[PDB]
């Protein structure tokens, strides 16, 4: 809505938005900023503290989560 304190989020989102438009996710992760963001992001999804809005926004730009954990309960 406004600037909020999530300026980092805003900046990184459009950065990853443009990045995924080019590669669709970064399995290597060597681009520094997104690389570090992804590193922290691992624990976000691991812990389950991840925001579904944040989750959805990247999904919508084409950020694939893939099946890294091969174990479907359904």
């Amino acid at each position: 809505m406004n600037q909020n304190l999530q300026g980092e989020w805003m900046k990184n989102y459009e950065e990853l938005k443009s990045f995924v438009r080019k590669y669709r996710r970064f399995p290597k992760s060597t681009e520094g900023n997104l690389g570090g963001w992804c590193h922290t992001q691992r624990k976000m999804r691991k812990q389950g503290k991840l925001p579904n809005d944040r989750r959805l926004l990247l999904d919508k730009i084409g950020f694939v989560w893939s099946l890294e954990h091969h174990h479907h309960h359904h």
